[PDB]
């Protein structure tokens, strides 16, 4: 029969752009991972990732097919959001946009009864900026690329 699983994972980071410092950002998601108890530990899996939050889209589709020799799946989950400095007219309008990669790691070899996961690590994520002199935000068009200050785990409970 088909067991339900779930698992959650979160990223907090903070990046330096052209026009804006210190922009902290969470980002967490959830992967749904399926298992049939009567196919075997090599089985291929049906992965479902989606939003916990701030994630508006996933890169490329969040529902996944895990190859039965695989023992991981990545997937990039996208944040845009704007910001804007009102202290000239018009303003500075910016649009950023987050990538941020997840991965999911299995131990098929103790997936006899039901998935077996390894533990995650943080997966750098890089931010883009676009800004503008404008009372309109720009579209997601073209970015510069910000650097990352630094990424990690966010704090249980947060």
């Amino acid at each position: 029969y088909i067991k339900a699983n779930d698992i959650n994972f979160g990223t907090r980071s903070v990046h330096d752009c052209r026009e804006r410092t210190g922009i902290q950002r969470d980002v967490k998601v959830r992967a749904d991972i399926p298992f049939e108890t009567d196919d075997g530990p090599n089985q291929v899996l049906r992965v479902t990732w989606s939003n916990a939050l701030n994630v508006d889209r996933f890169d490329p589709l969040p529902i996944v097919t895990v190859p039965g020799n695989a023992a991981s799946t990545t997937i990039t989950a996208i944040h845009d959001f704007c910001l804007m400095n009102p202290t000239t007219s018009p303003p500075t309008r910016c649009l950023y946009q987050l990538r941020q990669p997840f991965t999911l790691g299995f131990d098929r070899t103790r997936m006899h009864n039901n998935i077996y996961l390894t533990p995650p690590n943080p997966q750098r994520p890089t931010m883009h900026e676009v800004c503008i002199r404008a009372d309109e935000c720009p579209a997601g068009r073209v970015f510069l690329e910000c650097s990352t200050r630094t990424y990690g785990a966010i704090p249980r409970g947060e």
